[PDB]
């Protein structure tokens, strides 16, 4: 799209946070110079160890006096750091919030014409909490970083090449080999990462159409069939997991190795210089270190580079709604006022087109007039503007060519908060903010008393309802703790309409609702109110249009005719045409780990992968503690040697970190692939072997359980393996350094044995500091959010009855209290990470003070107290990368919490078949006993209660739906979809809980109500229902519907994808293939489904052919609440309260009982 300037993002600012940023700057600024500052200071006391091992007595003096030094830096690092954290973090969130009511006091001001509900509501909405954020993410915090690590750089160079020179200028030219290396790793990481997303987004589109159509699956058994296919696919993608592994095993390997060489080569011409005479052994330290923390310095710069990049494309985004000019302009300078209205509305050529797309037609030449104190009703047969006079009264479109006129006064020189003022509207489901009730009230009425609240609210059929809650007029809508959120939602607007007292009463098709005599109650309290007022009434059906004075119809951009109740139903002019349409109408992980056995030869090499790394540690440090020693070294000849095995020594370093690294990712991640493809699997077959209930629940469809398996089961093997991997290594690490540190020396490793919990405590904040101390930052600001998009989402409703001003003081409220806890938190974390900073230096230098002092007492050296110092520090530093692993086990209970949840949720059903007697042939003898079934995820549907029915063998039954009277359940009883609440299933004279499952649905077939086809192409969509046949009866079964010549066509013979990525078929395509699939199987009993209309087959003539050719050898049950071609030659019943009310034939049931089933003749003929 398009950005924005970022100094144009501090726009919405003030002085106070200009200081803030400059405090913010200036602290970022201190802390970068003070690192390398650090690095100058060790140095230089290195080299006073070094220097003086012949004048003891000035080795304590330099040492402690670099001690002192050390201090110091503690103190400023400290203070700097916490005045760069507390002042970004608080400026940020002062100018978001600035930001915040900014934008949500632009959207009331401006204007709501542009607001047609064409997926505006959720851009809006969405717009403003998503891109809040991002533009909160890219000011208040990262820059801070960005300022930080690019000052470490530039202070980075600038005291190598002051310090000597020719070593700054090695170790940069070389720190580009490192990034190369790992920017090649990050590339193959991110393309063998898409690799294995497009081969799980191939298993998963296999997959998650069985979850869906479930009904189907379970009705053809394919358990064992539809398994076999997400084998193959995790196969595939297990081999594909085993070169992901491989890659970043070599990735790491290769890193480390061209690490270590270049560590060689700097290390081996620093010795070169020594010898000469150019550089003492402090310098060179300072100057390589400086360079390796620029290299790591720029990484992060250009980390925060491309967040700002980002967060720069959201906030034009954002900016672009604020500075949109309205057109309707309210004004007290301009805008006049007039007194004593009288709601005489007059239209006089009307015309407009809506702005967003004006090249249809809808109020051309518009002319309608609206009497004072009495009601109209405007009502169209389709689309034609009929709910648009609502939007052009109240100011909400300006009219492009015409002129109304308010008893004489034209209406566009009328401010919007007078005109308005005196209007009543109510609109589709009126939207509850989440406040209290007594709030809603108040939008008629800001502030005026008490007892016209309860007066008003008196006439509204709601003060007995407000009485049934045990608090004071309080009720959170948004938490749901009371959960008043049934079918027939109070009607608090018509109260606040009331306690408003409007002189004009718009009104709306305010009946969507599946109306009934919940929606019938609220007809009085309608009625009630149309008393000298000016209102009108806007309707989409007659059928509660009975009581109206005057009625107004218009078709095509004017009014037709117009009069009372009178006139417009007679003479047919343009009326019954509209009438007709109407008619028509916690041992979790050793479980895991036990699930792993088989896999147990490859985790022996992992963990021996582990400990050779954790040597590989060490080894490093120790090396490096040596040259430190020898660069001090007085006989020049004697060093040459030394640094020569030492350089080989870094050598074949590197080549055992290649060979460990491979070794122990490699073999991990094979065991995690392995152990994650078998929880898949199992997931799988405990989900298949559930319950159809279970899918009923609006969080159990076809889009969140398939998108389970995708970030859970590779969650549980990441934790497994990862967590194991580092945990052997650096435990390993840490007993090398122990070991080898307690051994050299037992006194100064018990002081840094002391003080280890405060360096790996500093270490631990330093690494937690790269990824910000903000925190949640979406939870924090979530009722903020919930508030304007609640104020956006049914700003309609807040056009009428002005209320543009009190949103307002909500928002600033719960705008101010998430300042108090940006202000709490900045402060904090600023503090500790002071401390901890401090605590680090200071123990540091008492460290090296002491162990100069122990030297001093003739039982040391400049051998043993550097090298225990630094090996220490170095496996402090690996400790603490272990801690922060720490938080991601513990995150969120790492996402083994559920995955092992639903592995062993057990069922309500349980079709296992481990030792009930198996069937053999089904002859058909479905009766049904004394049955109550509710569905689960409802439990207050109580459709049927003690249902009876008797099927014998050989014959067919016409079971209506009755108007939907559980319908769509009969069929689900048959087979086991559904566990009654009481009573049994009797089939061929056995309860149906106590026999196999798999045999009683393999020779049992449905069609279902909506038929589809499986993501393949139409090979084994039509071999579906019968495994074993392959080519023999498949064609000669295909004609059974007539779609061969439709299958004719086709450019690669059979197969077409029709599921997705394909050719699209029609409605009428896939009942012709359920139907091919139900005639190849040959079942028993037969179940058939249309419902809801959902056929969309006009000329039906595949229904004709079926039916006369499925019902050879065939039991089927016929369920339609269309009243056609159901003519069931053996049986026919209706349902109604859960029990038959008339049974017999078709015959029977035609002229012999006039009565219920009267409705149905009547019913059909209304439909003709
Ligand atoms: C003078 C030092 C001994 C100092 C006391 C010490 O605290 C120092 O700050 C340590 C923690 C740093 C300084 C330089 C760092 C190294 C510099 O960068 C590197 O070359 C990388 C290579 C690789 O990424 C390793 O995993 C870490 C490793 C090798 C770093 C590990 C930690 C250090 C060794």
């Amino acid at each position: 799209e398009q950005s924005l300037p970022f100094f144009k993002l501090f726009s919405f600012a003030d002085k106070f946070d200009y200081l803030l940023m400059f405090v913010g700057s200036l602290g970022a600024i201190v802390h970068g110079s003070s690192m390398p500052v650090f690095f100058l200071l060790f140095g230089q006391m290195v080299n006073g160890f070094g220097k003086n091992q012949m004048d003891l007595h000035q080795m304590v003096h330099e040492v402690s006096r670099y001690s002192l030094y050390f201090v110091y830096l503690g103190l400023v690092v400290c203070f700097s750091s916490y005045a760069e954290i507390a002042c970004w973090m608080y400026s940020g969130e002062r100018q978001v919030a600035a930001l915040r009511k900014k934008y949500l006091e632009a959207v009331l001001k401006q204007d709501v014409g542009f607001f047609d509900t064409d997926a505006r509501t959720g851009d809006i909405v969405f717009s403003v909490s998503t891109d809040t954020l991002l533009v909160q993410d890219a000011i208040s915090e990262k820059v801070g970083n960005f300022i930080h690590y690019l000052s470490t750089f530039l202070a980075g160079l600038v005291v190598g090449f002051v310090s000597a020179w020719k070593l700054a200028l090695l170790s940069v030219a070389v720190i580009p080999g490192i990034a190369f290396a790992g920017g090649l790793y990050a590339y193959t990481l991110t393309g063998i990462t898409s690799k294995s997303r497009e081969s799980y987004a191939n298993a998963g589109v296999i997959a998650e159409q069985a979850i869906a159509q479930v009904r189907t699956v379970y009705s053809y058994v394919g358990e064992s069939k539809a398994l076999n296919a997400y084998s193959d696919a995790i196969q595939y993608t297990l081999k594909l997991g085993y070169k992901a592994g491989m890659a970043k095993g070599l990735g790491l390997g290769c890193t480390y190795g061209i690490a270590c060489m270049s560590w060689a080569l700097v290390f081996w011409y620093a010795g070169v210089f020594i010898r000469n005479g150019q550089t003492d052994g402090g310098k060179a330290f300072t100057a390589i270190f400086s360079a390796i923390v620029g290299g790591m310095s720029l990484g992060q710069s250009f980390s925060n580079l491309g967040a700002f990049s980002k967060g720069k494309a959201a906030g034009y985004k954002l900016m672009e709604i604020i500075n949109q000019r309205p057109t309707i302009i309210q004004d007290p300078l301009d805008g006049k006022c007039l007194d004593q209205v009288h709601g005489n509305i007059e239209f006089k050529d009307v015309t407009f087109s809506y702005p967003s797309r004006p090249d249809v037609m809808i109020f051309r030449n518009f002319n309608i007039f609206f009497p004072s104190g009495k009601t109209v009703a405007v009502v169209g047969g389709s689309g034609s503007g009929k709910s648009t006079v609502v939007s052009l009264i109240e100011r909400f479109y300006d009219p492009n060519s015409g002129q109304i006129l308010l008893d004489g006064v034209e209406i566009k020189t009328l401010q919007l908060k007078f005109l308005r003022e005196q209007i009543g509207l109510v609109n589709q489901e009126p939207a509850l903010f989440a406040t209290t009730i007594l709030e809603n009230i108040l939008y008629g009425k800001p502030d005026a008393t008490m007892v016209e609240v309860e007066a008003a609210a008196s006439a509204a059929n709601a003060h007995s309802f407000i009485t049934l809650l045990p608090k004071g007029y309080d009720t959170q809508v948004g938490e749901r703790g009371v959960q008043l959120s049934g079918g027939q939602k109070q009607r608090i607007a018509i109260a606040r309409a009331m306690l408003k007292d409007p002189k004009i009463l718009l009104l709306d098709e305010a009946t969507s609702a599946l109306d009934a005599s919940s929606e019938s109650i609220v007809q009085e309290a309608l009625d009630r109110v149309m008393v000298g007022r000016t209102t009108v009434v806007v309707a989409h059906r007659l059928c509660t249009i009975r009581n109206v004075d005057s009625i107004a119809v218009i078709q095509q951009g004017q009014v037709v005719e117009t009069g009372t109740h009178e006139e417009l139903i007679a003479k047919s002019g343009a009326y019954a045409s509209l009438i007709r349409f109407q008619e028509m109408v916690e041992n979790y992980f050793y479980r895991l780990l036990k699930l792993n056995s088989p896999e147990w030869p490859y985790s022996i090499m992992g963990a021996v992968g582990s400990i050779l790394s954790g040597f590989i540690g060490p080894t490093f440090a120790i090396v490096m503690s040596n040259m430190i020693e020898v660069f001090y070294y007085t006989d020049y000849d004697s060093m040459e040697r030394k640094t020569k095995e030492y350089v080989f020594i870094y050598i074949g370093a590197g080549l055992y970190a290649v060979g460990a690294y491979l070794i122990q990712h490699y073999f991990f991640s094979i065991m995690g692939e392995n152990l994650t493809t078998r929880v898949r699997r199992m997931m799988l077959s405990a989900i298949l072997r559930n319950e159809v209930g279970w899918f009923d629940e609006d969080e159990h469809n076809s889009s969140l359980i398939a998108a389970r398996l995708a970030t859970d089961a590779a969650d549980v093997k990441s934790a497994i393996a990862e967590r194991i991997s580092v945990i052997l290594q650096n435990m390993t690490s840490l007993l090398t350094s122990f070991i080898v540190a307690f051994i050299v020396e037992w006194r100064v490793s018990l002081l840094i044995l002391g003080t280890f919990p405060l360096l790996v405590l500093a270490n631990f904040a330093q690494q937690l500091s790269l990824k910000g101390f903000a925190g949640d930052t979406a939870k924090a600001h979530a009722k903020t959010s919930m508030i304007a998009g609640e104020g956006v989402s049914n700003i309609r409703t807040v056009a009428a009855f002005n209320a543009q001003s009190k949103i307002l003081s909500l928002f600033c409220h719960e705008l101010r209290v998430p300042q108090k806890r940006s202000l709490y938190r900045s402060q904090t974390s600023g503090f500790l990470f002071g401390l901890s900073q401090l605590a680090l230096y200071g123990s540091e230098a008492l460290i090296l003070w002491y162990g100069a002092h122990l030297v001093s007492k003739g039982v040391s050296t400049f051998s043993k107290v550097i090298k225990v110092f630094v090996v220490l520090v170095i496996t402090a530093n690996s400790v603490a990368e272990t801690v922060s692993l720490a938080p991601e086990i513990i995150r969120g209970g790492e996402a083994v919490g559920s995955v092992f949840s639903v592995l062993d949720r057990q069922t309500r059903i349980d079709p296992d078949d481990a030792d009930a007697d198996p069937v053999e042939t089904i002859r058909g003898d479905i009766e049904f006993r004394h049955v109550d079934f509710a569905y689960p995820s409802r439990p207050d549907v109580m459709v049927f209660r003690d249902f009876n029915l008797r099927i014998r063998a050989g014959h067919s039954q016409a079971l209506v739906g009755a108007s939907g009277s559980g319908k769509s359940s009969v069929i689900a009883m048959i087979e086991r979809f559904y566990d009654p609440l009481a009573g049994k299933v009797m089939i061929d004279g056995k309860d149906i809980r106590r026999l196999n499952l798999k045999s009683l649905r393999l020779k049992i077939g449905l069609v279902q109500q909506e038929p589809a086809l499986f993501a393949a192409t139409i090979f084994d969509n039509i071999a579906y229902g019968k495994d074993g046949a392959t080519e023999s009866e498949v064609i000669d079964a295909a004609r059974a519907a007539n779609a061969h010549g439709f299958i004719s066509g086709l450019p690669e013979g059979y197969k077409t994808p029709v599921g997705e990525r394909g050719v699209q078929l029609s409605g009428g395509q896939k009942q012709r293939i359920a139907i091919a699939r139900a005639v190849l199987k040959n079942p028993t009993v037969l179940l058939l489904d249309e419902a809801t209309s959902a056929l969309d087959a006009e000329s039906e003539c595949v229904l004709q052919e079926a039916l006369e050719r499925l019902m050879r050898g065939r039991t089927t049950v016929v369920v339609a609440h269309r009243l056609s071609t159901i003519r069931g030659v053996d049986c026919i019943g209706v349902i109604q309260d859960g029990r038959i009310v008339e049974q017999g034939s078709h015959s029977e049931l035609v002229s012999r009982p006039e009565g219920a089933y009267s409705r149905l003749l009547q019913l059909q003929t209304h439909r003709i």
